[PDB]
């Protein structure tokens, strides 16, 4: 990886802009831990991450988490892996620009951008799912899989990001000691909230993704019924409501079974017993027959 100088980083974004992209600013997006910046540098655009504590953590937490990214990006070059390209030590991480933004930004329309496609949407979940399958093959866990960590390219191509938290390692990770858990709740799985690492949290968070496709609606809202997305799984299995009652209004080439089948997935996806799970190849085979 290329080593920059803070001073070239702050020049390429303009002075580190936080203006909008909309107004002729550089900042492209937001995060509990950070500002992601467009830049201009050796005749191509890049994405600058600049570290920094918008929600409560300390600096040594930050420090941390910049230094797995860094560890873990060496091993891990995949089609559905955003690439790393350099870095600066504020703590600054640079990353091939991905115009299509984040998958949550996109479900959301921001910024007055068209619907996503049914189709477009089930090969976006085929490239994530192929991303989750190299991490697993090599023994990797993820530990924050969410839709604004799925990047998507010039051709809607689907690449995983935010590697802070990611274990090479599997752990039990439990006493009636006091610990610390880093995460987004919303899409954590039961055993992931208590501190246990594995991979099966990766396909339940996978599962929240799926819902979020499908319905267009973000993990959590307060202002809503229910707050998490999760629990409609309940809502539809209790015959109180259906899976057609939460599909997203803007689509209109979504066939009745092929969106069944996209549930059936997310549904199993979903078992709070970590064992009861289908594993990422499973997921694969049956998202490739559907599409
Ligand atoms: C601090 C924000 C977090 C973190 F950055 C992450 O991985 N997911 C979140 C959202 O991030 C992004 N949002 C919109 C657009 C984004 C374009 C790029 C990019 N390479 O062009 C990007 O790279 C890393 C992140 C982008």
């Amino acid at each position: 990886f290329h080593s920059f100088s803070f001073y070239e980083l702050k020049n390429v974004t303009n002075n580190f802009d936080e203006r909008p992209i909309s107004v002729g600013g550089n900042k492209m997006g937001e995060g509990g831990f950070g500002v992601v910046y467009k830049g201009y540098v050796n005749n191509t655009t890049v994405a600058v991450k600049k570290l920094a504590a918008m929600v409560d953590i300390t600096t040594e937490e930050l420090k941390q988490q910049f230094d797995q990214e860094i560890k873990v990006m060496a091993k891990c070059q995949h089609e559905n892996l955003v690439e790393l390209l350099g870095f600066s030590s504020d703590l600054c991480l640079v990353y091939v620009y991905m115009p299509n933004g984040s998958l949550l930004d996109r479900l959301s329309c921001l910024d007055g951008t068209p619907p996503l496609s049914w189709h477009m949407r089930c090969k976006i979940a085929q490239g994530a799912a192929n991303g989750i399958n190299f991490l697993h093959e090599n023994h990797h866990i993820h530990r924050n899989i969410k839709s604004a960590n799925i990047l998507l390219d010039e051709a809607f191509t689907a690449k995983i990001s935010d590697f802070g938290l990611a274990r090479a390692s599997e752990k039990f990770a439990q006493t009636v000691m006091t610990s610390r858990i880093v995460g987004t709740t919303a899409y954590m799985a039961p055993e992931a909230l208590r501190g246990e690492i594995t991979p099966k949290s990766d396909i339940y968070s996978f599962g929240v993704v799926l819902l979020e496709i499908i319905t267009g609606l973000p993990a959590v809202d307060e202002h809503r019924e229910p707050q998490l997305l999760l629990d409609i799984k309940e809502e539809i299995e209790d015959e109180e409501k259906t899976i057609e009652d939460y599909i997203d209004k803007k689509m209109n080439d979504a066939d009745s079974t092929s969106v069944e089948a996209m549930y059936s997935v997310a549904s199993q996806c979903l078992h709070e017993k970590k064992n009861k799970r289908p594993d990422i190849k499973k997921v694969q085979q049956l998202l490739q027959e559907m599409t």
